[PDB]
């Protein structure tokens, strides 16, 4: 393998972002000219406040993963006071900012992008492993506006770690609310929440607080807007439906091809979506 990484490998430039336990900044490798975004642990607050396992399973599920629509782990090291993971640094920000940015979608970049989060979950799925907290934020964008999923830590990777996460409010399934279980379904559950967004333009469970929140998720309490593209709403009905076993793209469903052939998908061809140049705003 190459030399381990060290810190002084790089120029360190812009913070990109600032978590409780990480911090993600830029960084210009010397000897090669490549950016990646590092993000940086302290090593003491993630001991305090028991995250062992949590950074270690971010770094051994990134580290399994193979896929364009997923953030590449590159490299690891660390120093006294601190963890590195050189990772993908996605140009074109997150989906949240070109959600925000252009407003709701029409129904060509609904599609596109909707397909290419479907494909990463059937990879991601493939291999045992649930996301846990998807959402549009999480949701990144390449130089070529192909997608980049990233944020393992608080990745499940499943048995043959079992249900103390929950992810951010608004897309939290029904099952993590009345059991305490991750499977699958929930990532479903929050794709079908990010397709209505992307159409909407705002996510469907929606209000003050997060207990008011979870008491809509609960009894499925959200409406479509009118003009909703209509086979996208009967998608987004066939997700957000409170009995997980009966979502579409669950193993009790008959899995990943009846999602895929669900007419909102008409004209996609699933096997190079990553060759396929993405519809511009
Ligand atoms: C976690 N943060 C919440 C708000 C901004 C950021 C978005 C989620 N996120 C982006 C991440 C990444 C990138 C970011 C790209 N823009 C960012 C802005 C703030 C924080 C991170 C990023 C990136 O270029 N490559 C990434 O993996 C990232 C990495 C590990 C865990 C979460 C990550």
């Amino acid at each position: 393998q190459p030399r381990k990484k060290r810190p002084e490998d790089f120029k360190f430039g812009k913070i990109l972002g600032e978590g409780s336990f990480s911090t993600v900044v830029l960084a210009r490798e010397l000897a090669t000219s490549r950016e990646y975004a590092i993000k940086i642990l302290e090593k003491r607050h993630i001991i305090k406040e028991n995250k062992v396992p949590y950074v270690t399973r971010e770094r051994d599920v990134m580290s399994r993963l193979d896929h364009p629509f997923f953030v590449k782990l590159y490299f690891t090291f660390q120093d006294d006071e601190k963890l590195y993971f050189g990772l993908s640094y996605a140009k074109n920000g997150e989906l949240l900012k070109y959600i925000r940015k252009i407003g709701s979608f029409d129904e060509t970049c609904t599609r596109f992008y909707t397909a290419e989060i479907v494909s990463a979950l059937e990879y991601l799925h493939g291999k045992g492993i649930i996301h846990r907290d998807l959402k549009p934020e999480n949701i990144l964008l390449n130089e070529d506006m192909h997608i980049q999923i990233t944020d393992f830590g608080t990745a499940k990777v499943l048995s043959p770690r079992a249900n103390s996460f929950v992810g951010t409010a608004q897309y939290v399934s029904p099952e993590l609310l009345t059991e305490k279980s991750a499977c699958k379904s929930s990532d479903l559950w929050a794709l079908g929440c990010i397709i209505y967004q992307l159409v909407a333009g705002l996510p469907p469970f929606r209000a003050g607080n997060e207990y008011l929140i979870f008491q809509k998720i609960i009894k499925l309490e959200y409406d479509f807007p009118e003009k909703f593209f209509p086979k996208a709403r009967d998608l987004v009905e066939k997700l957000l439906v409170l009995d997980a076993t009966k979502r579409l793209g669950c193993e009790e469903m008959e899995g990943y091809g009846p999602l895929k052939a669900h007419p909102f998908f008409e004209s996609v061809t699933w096997e190079n979506l990553h060759q396929q140049t993405p519809p511009k705003l």
